């Protein structure tokens, strides 16, 4: 009983850059991403994921345990972190 999420860096630019993070272990699983600096959520797609501060809840849709967000660099290219639960 533990979720594994993992990341990864996928597409980018000099805006912001396509995160993916990959979770294997179990599907009712929770990725607590958090961007850094004034990083933000542009978008995302793979999990329901949202919030409104320096972090979002992720969730899987059923069959997306790995989602991918825009993280705007907003000045930092560096990847966000995230980390997972059993519940």
């Amino acid at each position: 009983t533990g979720c594994s999420v993992t990341a990864t860096r996928a597409e980018e630019w000099s805006d912001g850059f396509n995160v993916t993070y990959s979770v294997s272990g179990s599907s009712a699983w929770t990725v607590n991403l958090a961007l850094n600096g004034s990083q933000t959520i542009q978008a995302s797609w793979n999990a329901n994921v949202t919030g409104s501060g320096s972090t979002r809840t992720v969730t899987p849709n059923g069959s997306g345990n790995t989602f991918g967000v825009t993280v705007m660099k907003n000045g930092s290219s560096t990847t966000p972190a995230a980390t997972c639960a059993g519940s």
